[PDB]
């Protein structure tokens, strides 16, 4: 069972300059209480983008994906593909891919559920920009209620299963 989390903007920005491009820290915490104790897979990318305090991400196994053998990331498990893994030695109850936009393309037509923030944030894309996924008409969800940040964003969260 594979579960897809990202925070996007409205737009379907999920990444700019090699970090998030908003503050959002309900949605850093919700993120932090979904995937606690679980498999967290992400890109390379990803993982070199995350700060220092947060890699690895505590608390959570974490695997990265490259095409690069011999690269070594302290504290995750290397692997090939994203096949390889969702193919763990020793499987997990959860298993969530955490983007980066390359990552999230491979997993969505291998996932059953998206967990998505959106972020009411007016962020006109630009060209390197990571985009989120979109979802099809495979997909149907439900949506929480527009809530506003401490920081001043409207986010709300939505949850998405394959139908
Ligand atoms: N808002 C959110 O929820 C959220 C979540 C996650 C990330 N982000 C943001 O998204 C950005 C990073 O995303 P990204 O799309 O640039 O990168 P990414 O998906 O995190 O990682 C891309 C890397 O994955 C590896 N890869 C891709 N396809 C592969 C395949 N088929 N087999 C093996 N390895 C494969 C490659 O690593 P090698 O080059 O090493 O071969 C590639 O360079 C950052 O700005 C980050 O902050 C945002
Ligand atoms: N895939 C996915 N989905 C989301 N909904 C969210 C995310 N990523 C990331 N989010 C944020 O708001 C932003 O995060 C961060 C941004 C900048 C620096 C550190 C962090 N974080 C510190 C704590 C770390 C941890 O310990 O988990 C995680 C990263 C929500």
């Amino acid at each position: 069972s594979v579960g897809l989390i990202w925070a996007q903007s409205t737009s379907g920005v999920i990444g700019r300059d090699g970090g998030i491009p908003w503050r959002l820290p309900e949605d850093l915490a919700h993120f932090k209480r979904l995937t606690m104790g679980h498999t967290v897979v992400m890109g390379r990318r990803t993982w070199d983008s995350l700060p220092a305090a947060h890699r690895p991400l505590p608390g959570r196994r974490n695997v990265v994906v490259t095409r690069q053998t011999g690269l070594v990331a302290h504290g995750a498990q290397v692997v090939g593909s994203l096949e390889q893994a969702l193919c763990p030695a020793e499987p997990d109850a959860a298993t969530w891919v955490i983007g980066g936009a390359q990552i999230y393309a491979l997993a969505l037509p291998l996932a059953n559920r998206c967990e998505v923030t959106e972020v009411d944030v007016d962020l006109p894309p630009e060209d390197e920009d990571a985009l989120a996924p979109v979802l099809d008409q495979t997909w149907a969800g439900t949506s929480g209620e527009w809530l506003v940040s401490r920081s001043g964003l409207r986010y709300r969260m939505h949850s998405y299963r394959r139908l």
